[PDB]
DNA sequence: GTCCTCCCCTC
DNA sequence: TGGAGGGGAGGAC
């Protein structure tokens, strides 16, 4: 009993086979996979260049992605192209594709940009908008590969996915009769006791698993195991599952590399939040694995603060630093040691801060009715044990077309509508591509126009768009756009308004119809 | 009841 | 940065 048995139960293991519940198991095996230098790799592949070519993706005068080759010269995202040229004589800057105002398609103008001397080879900010479609297209191809490999994939941003490897790990653990640990030892023989129990079917779901067999310690992790204290690699079933998951994840990443050409970095752990930190730890082309017994070593390595966690990077994180009196460094360890035993300790502390007459609820981002959830979230995050589910997203949720405007390039309603015509062409084209690619009817329901005046004042309007089929979709979007921009022009009467500094159209709500 | 506006989160 | 995109609160309707 107890230290004579695993820390984990049959329930926790069997849960890995449930897509709805696998994430809440302490045995969960989550991967976060992030494309290295994504937009720069897309341009590299498009132009038939190699990983040794110092490519940068350029948007107007800013570098928005830097190849690992260019990084060797000290080039950083948001360098200007001129600053980058001073660091690397052999630099290959490639401008994003663009739409020209007055046209209804996008294209690349290779050999063109602000760095080019020839005045015939400029891509003027007055006259063009960006197309990110080449990057979106490649993102969707990658998504298709991830979903072919794994039954639960969350697209987290244009170049990131989370994978729940629970079913793959479980199935391998229990059923894989071919996997070799050594030249003399198969996985099936190493795990003969647990497989016998499982097939025998005689276990109690609430009973602890047996201690791991010595023979499973021959199982190898694939990738970089984060382990500065030199802890034993395989000591319980979580380590077994994680090691199996590292083997599978390398195979998935190799499929991405072989089919599309892209290198990835990857984080492997029992939770999404730790995976995301681990994927960014080592780049390019690496997989960082964070064992449960190494979570505190990792979180406390000095790279991370509580604000490093998803949702805590902005004003709520800053409020929590003030409310919880967190230090400027080693805040994660501080949270852990100050409320060491349970989340109720932290909840009690929060409730007192919040119940004070002088706490301003109208400006706070803390919900005083939800302090139990906040306390548990902070308690578990500080220990690397906050498990969030993965969501499989619809084909699309929202779609935006945006132009930040310089000079007088939008100086009247005539100019606004000219830009709306580009937005409507772009959005309709994106919708048609999704319909073809996923065999759906994709129907915009709501549109929002947002703009900024010369004084940077925001004006916005949203409402319904009618549907008449794909062949009338651009027209239906433009009808609403024109309506909204003229309405806002009236609202701006006698106020600082033209020339605008920004105009955007967003389809904020879609209906998606499946076809047989 | 849902819709519109404004705001906060991320890459 | 610009140009995305995800998500939710709460008063308007
Ligand atoms: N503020 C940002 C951040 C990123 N991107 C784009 C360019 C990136 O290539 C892509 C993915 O973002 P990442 O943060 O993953 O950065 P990279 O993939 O470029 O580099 P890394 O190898 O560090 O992941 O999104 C952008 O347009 N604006
Ligand atoms: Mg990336
Ligand atoms: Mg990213």
């Amino acid at each position: 009993g107890d230290p004579h048995m695993s820390k984990f139960t049959w329930k926790e293991l069997i849960q890995l086979g449930s897509p709805s519940k696998a994430y809440e198991s302490s045995l969960a095996c989550i991967a976060h996979i992030d494309m290295n230098a994504f937009f720069a790799q897309v341009e590299q592949m498009r132009c038939g260049l190699s990983k040794e070519d110092p490519v940068v993706c350029v948007q107007w005068n800013s570098i928005i992605a830097v190849s690992y080759a260019a990084r060797k010269y000290g080039i950083s995202r948001m360098d200007t192209i001129q600053e980058a040229l001073k660091k690397c004589s052999n630099l290959i800057p490639i401008h994003t594709a663009v739409f020209k105002k007055g046209e209804d398609f996008w294209q690349y103008h290779d050999g063109c940009g602000s760095w080019v001397q020839d005045p015939a080879k400029q891509i003027s900010v007055e006259d063009h908008k960006v197309s990110l479609e080449p990057y979106r297209r490649e993102s969707r191809k990658a998504l298709a590969i991830f979903k072919w490999a794994c039954d639960l994939v969350e697209r987290a941003s244009i170049d990131e996915v989370f994978l729940d490897l629970g079913r793959i790990c479980f199935n391998m653990l229990m059923f894989d009769n071919e996997y070799e640990l050594t030249g003399d030892l198969k996985l099936k023989d190493a795990l003969s006791n647990i497989r016998e129990a499982f097939i025998g079917g005689n276990y109690d779901i609430n009973s602890h698993l047996p201690l791991i067999p010595e023979k499973i310690k021959s199982l190898k992790f694939e990738g970089d195991v984060f382990n500065p204290e030199g802890r034993d690699l395989i000591t319980d079933w979580d380590d077994v599952i994680l090691a199996l998951g590292s083997q599978v994840c390398k195979g998935i990443r190799d499929s991405i590399k072989d089919i599309l050409g892209y290198t990835t970095s990857c984080g492997l752990s029992s939770t999404k939040n730790v995976c995301k930190l681990a994927s960014n730890y080592k780049k390019p082309d690496a997989q960082t694995i964070v064992k449960n017994d190494c979570l505190l070593d990792f979180l406390d390595c000095g790279k991370f603060e509580i604000t490093s966690f998803w949702t805590l990077g902005g004003v709520l994180g800053k409020e929590l630093i003030d409310v919880l009196d967190l230090p400027h460094e080693n805040s994660i360890k501080h949270i852990r040691e100050t409320w060491p035993d349970n989340a109720g300790q932290l909840k009690e502390f929060l409730d007192a801060k919040v119940k004070q007459s002088d706490y301003d609820r109208s400006t706070s981002n803390i919900d005083p009715l939800k302090t139990a959830d906040l306390a548990e979230k902070l308690f578990k995050l500080s220990r690397g044990r906050y498990g969030l589910p993965l969501s499989s997203r619809p084909v699309v949720k929202s779609m935006m077309s945006n132009k930040n405007l310089r000079g007088k390039s939008c100086n009247s309603i005539v100019d606004c509508i000219s830009w709306l015509e580009v937005f409507c062409a772009e959005l309709t084209s994106r919708i048609q591509d999704l319909e073809q690619e996923y065999n759906k009817i994709v129907i915009p329901r709501t549109v929002s126009i947002s703009l900024k005046t010369k004084s940077y004042e925001v004006y916005r309007k949203s409402g319904p768009v009618a549907y008449k089929g794909i062949n009338f979709q651009s027209h239906e979007l433009l009808k609403v756009g024109i309506k909204f921009v003229t309405d806002l022009d009236i609202k701006g009467k006698n106020k600082s308004y033209y020339p605008l500094t920004k105009l955007s159209m967003t389809i904020t709500n879609f209906d998606i119809i499946d076809l047989q």
